[PDB]
């Protein structure tokens, strides 16, 4: 079972110059909650954006070229990435834009943080068909002293 987890600002913007331009500790806690003890698949740009291995998770990196870090697992295709996870209940695809586009047809669940932020970006979440997904979890939060935007955590399941 493949799931995508992503944080989306206005117009499905997810990144700008290898960074997520917002500071939402509540999204970091949600991300950790939902990915811990699950293999994580990421694109090479995301691996460089994060900057280090994610603890308590098997880290699988997609690249057409050989790996440059043995602390993580390197793969050269979507099918090889899935295979490297082994027999696990759930695989988490953590980005970026290009990796989400490829795993979206195979995904059964979307863990989305809808951020109320105006972000000029260079990376977007794929334009998912609303008719194909059903909202099973939806928890809205107002901004506070730690989180500068209002945000909604949503879980969508493929109909
Ligand atoms: N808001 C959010 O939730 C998140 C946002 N982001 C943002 O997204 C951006 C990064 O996204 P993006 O630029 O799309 O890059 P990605 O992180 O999706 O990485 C793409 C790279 O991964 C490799 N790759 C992808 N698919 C394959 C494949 N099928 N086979 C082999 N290699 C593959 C390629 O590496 P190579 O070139 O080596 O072949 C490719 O250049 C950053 O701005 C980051 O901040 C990232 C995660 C989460
Ligand atoms: N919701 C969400 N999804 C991600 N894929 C992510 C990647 C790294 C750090 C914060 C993140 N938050
Ligand atoms: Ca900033
Ligand atoms: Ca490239
Ligand atoms: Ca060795
Ligand atoms: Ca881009
Ligand atoms: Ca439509
Ligand atoms: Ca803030
Ligand atoms: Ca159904």
């Amino acid at each position: 079972m493949i799931s995508l987890i992503a944080a989306l600002a206005v117009d499905r913007v997810i990144g700008m110059e290898n960074a997520m331009p917002w500071n939402l500790p509540a999204d970091l806690a949600w991300f950790k909650r939902n990915t811990l003890d699950k293999p994580v698949i990421m694109g090479r740009h995301t691996w460089e954006s994060i900057g280090r291995p994610l603890p308590g998770r098997k880290n699988i990196i997609l690249s057409s070229q050989p790996g440059t870090d043995d602390r993580v697992t390197w793969v050269k295709s979507v099918d090889e990435a899935i295979a490297a996870c082994g027999d696990v209940p759930e695989i988490m695809v953590i980005g970026g834009g290009r990796v989400y586009e490829q795993f979206l047809p195979k995904a059964q669940k979307l863990y989305l943080t809808h951020i109320d932020a105006e972000v000029e970006g260079d990376t977007h979440f794929p334009d998912y068909e609303p008719d194909d997904w059903e909202s099973v979890f939806s928890e809205f939060h107002d901004a506070d002293a730690q989180n500068s935007h209002s945000y909604c955590f949503e879980i969508l399941e493929r109909r």
